[PDB]
């Protein structure tokens, strides 16, 4: 019985059943990290700047010692001040449990310390100095309510906690859980949210996500007015407003329709026999029908990824790509991997793989290129079609691969515990520290977990390489772009030699909106926020920008850099202060 005009309905973000609202549980429900728990600083990709959220400012004591000053007003939804202890607690608990927000912080942060009630101090580990990770883990730190979690641990194992009682939920964001069941999850605004004076209140009173079983059923809901804020794959999206005259839109009104989200991989499990062979993984890369699948299945909503894992859609990242290495390795104009079944077969043949009587390859060690599955969640129709196309080409070269589409939760379980064979999945996207962020996420064994244990922090494929570790530990030991560049170049050599997993395409930042009840959605025309997809980790400002149709509100005054009248701090200003602290 939600008030329609005060409720935003979402699609494409919650798939499968709600799980928990505990960022320390094996899985959590859409909306938890996004809306319930905010960071010290929120990175703004669109402006390359940082919103001071829970924190109001930083100070470098020296270039390796950063203090973060918590806003006095910053307060949990139960009224308990957010304090430096909350920041310490969150990170220490993640280290203890092997899971949780800020995973891997202890690798690059020496300590996090509460030097006063509203002052946290982060110190960079010197032995493997990395300024990017130092800044990422500190500025982006998410506190967690120590007074809440401690009570929980005295009562039960933290990992088993569901956090599903609305009246008990304690959050730092402007929303918390209102109600849920097998068919829906609903969030309600916290009207006396601590950030009310500084940021204003977000305009929707409720966020509601009906749980749709698949793309077509969600698409129907969208076409009939039942979804305001969508993060869906939609075939021929333009026809919604052209042909059908519906009041809906996307970021772009013409071709690509969507801004890029990141890099979609064909992930290949390194621990499986056959798939453990780099030659087999290389052959898989040549058997992906990149252009045909991206045009047919993906509607040109995204294009083929560069094998360097660098997102070359953005000109500033191109410098981090060794183009002559990539061109020399793959023999194409830009160094992308070409679809070529002849080469995939040749790679297999020269690695000693020979088709048995049933067509399926057997290695020189007797390893059969197996019954394997390629898996994506049920209902994700574009990825399913791509899986069918990839699997067919693999079967033709003697790699026995069939598709399998379990519920999201099952799919996520096998992905994170590393029991899959092949999957399509995401990685990371554009960022201040990008190409490093993707190498850290995809290639770093330190972020992985043993087979059978959940990891959301990275390296689902369980790639194991000590040299990459050394390279990342050196990559940003100084701010000199040249040092970073050279480390990226050696990593790219390693990627081509090992093919740990295949960077296939640039994922679309699925984002559609209806203007039936809500207006001023971000778009190319209204570029107020550059991560507006409802499922994105950084979607929350979107809710502060939109207005009810019956009562338009202006775009928030805090958006924009300090020099433009806003409160956001350019990444350039931060590195300037770092440099000045030497
Ligand atoms: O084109 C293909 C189809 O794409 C669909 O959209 C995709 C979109 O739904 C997907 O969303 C991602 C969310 O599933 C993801 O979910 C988050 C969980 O990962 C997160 O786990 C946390 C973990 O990050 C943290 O470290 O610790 C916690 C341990 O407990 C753990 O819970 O929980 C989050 C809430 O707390 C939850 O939101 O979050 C990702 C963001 O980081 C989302 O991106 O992303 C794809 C990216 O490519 C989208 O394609 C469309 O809906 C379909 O129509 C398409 O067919
Ligand atoms: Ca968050």
């Amino acid at each position: 019985s939600l008030p329609r005009e005060d409720t935003v309905y979402i699609g494409g973000a919650l798939w499968g059943p709600a799980t928990t609202w505990n960022l320390y549980a094996p899985q959590s429900t859409w909306g938890t990290d996004q809306f319930m728990y905010l960071p010290a600083f929120q990175y703004d990709l669109g402006r390359d700047a940082w919103i001071p959220v829970i924190a109001e400012r930083y100070e470098f004591v020296d270039d390796k010692t950063l203090r973060i000053y918590i806003r006095p007003e910053a307060r949990w939804s139960d009224g308990v001040p957010i304090t430096a202890d909350d920041f310490v607690y969150a990170l220490e608990l993640t280290k203890e449990l092997g899971i949780g927000p800020g995973g891997g912080w202890d690798t690059y942060i020496e300590y996090v310390k509460a030097v006063d009630t509203k002052v946290v101090e982060f110190k960079a580990k010197e032995e493997n100095l990395n300024y990017f990770q130092f800044l990422s883990y500190s500025l982006g730190a998410q506190p967690m309510p120590k007074h809440v979690y401690e009570r929980i641990r005295a009562q039960m194992n933290i990992k088993d906690w569901i956090n599903d009682k609305p009246e008990e939920q304690v959050v730092s964001g402007p929303y918390k859980l209102y109600y849920y069941d097998p068919n829906i999850v609903v969030y309600q605004r916290v009207d006396d949210w601590w950030g009310k004076d500084i940021f204003g209140l977000p305009r929707p009173k409720y966020l509601a996500h009906v749980i749709y079983k698949d793309n077509p059923s969600a698409s129907l809901a969208f076409e009939r007015g039942d979804i305001d804020w969508n993060g869906l794959f939609i075939p021929s999206v333009w026809e919604l407003w052209e042909k059908k005259g519906l009041p809906v839109g996307t970021w772009y009104k013409k071709e690509p329709y969507f801004i890029p989200d990141g890099v979609g991989f064909v992930y290949v499990n390194n621990t499986k026999p056959g798939l453990s062979d780099p030659a087999v993984r290389k052959a898989i890369a040549y058997a992906i029908p990149y252009n045909e699948m991206l045009k047919k299945a993906y509607f040109g909503y995204g294009s083929q990824a560069h094998p360097s894992m660098v997102i070359d859609l953005f000109e500033p990242y191109k410098q981090y790509i060794d183009y002559e290495l990539a061109k020399k390795t793959f023999g194409t104009e830009d160094g992308r991997i070409p679809f070529d079944l002849d080469m995939a077969n040749k790679i297999l043949d020269e690695a000693g793989y020979k088709k048995g009587p049933d067509g399926v390859r057997v290695g020189p060690d007797g390893t059969k290129l197996g019954p394997y599955t390629i898996s994506v969640p049920y209902g994700w129709t574009d990825w399913m079609m791509m899986c069918e196309m990839i699997a067919k080409n693999l079967r033709s070269i003697g790699i026995d691969v069939k598709t399998e589409f379990p519920d999201f939760s099952v799919w996520a379980d096998r992905m994170t515990k590393g029991t899959f064979d092949l999957i399509i999945s995401w990685s990371v996207g554009p960022s201040f520290d990008h190409p490093f962020n993707i190498y850290r996420f995809v290639l770093d064994k330190r972020l992985s977990k043993p087979v059978g244990e959940v990891t959301w922090a990275g390296d689902w494929e369980r790639y194991d390489n000590d040299e990459v570790v050394e390279l990342l530990d050196k990559a940003v030991s100084t701010l000199d772009p040249e040092v970073r560049k050279q480390a990226y170049f050696r990593i790219q050599q390693i990627i081509y030699r090992d093919m740990p997993s295949i960077p296939a395409f640039y994922t679309a930042h699925w984002y559609e909106y209806s203007t039936k009840y809500w207006i001023n959605w971000p778009s190319e025309d209204n570029p107020a926020w550059f991560r507006p997809s409802p499922w994105h980790a950084d979607a929350w400002p979107t809710l502060f920008i939109i207005s009810k149709k019956s009562d338009p509100q202006p775009v928030p005054s805090w958006l924009g850099t300090v020099d433009e009248g806003g409160i956001e701090i350019p990444t350039a200003k931060i590195f300037e202060d770092l440099q000045k602290a030497t």
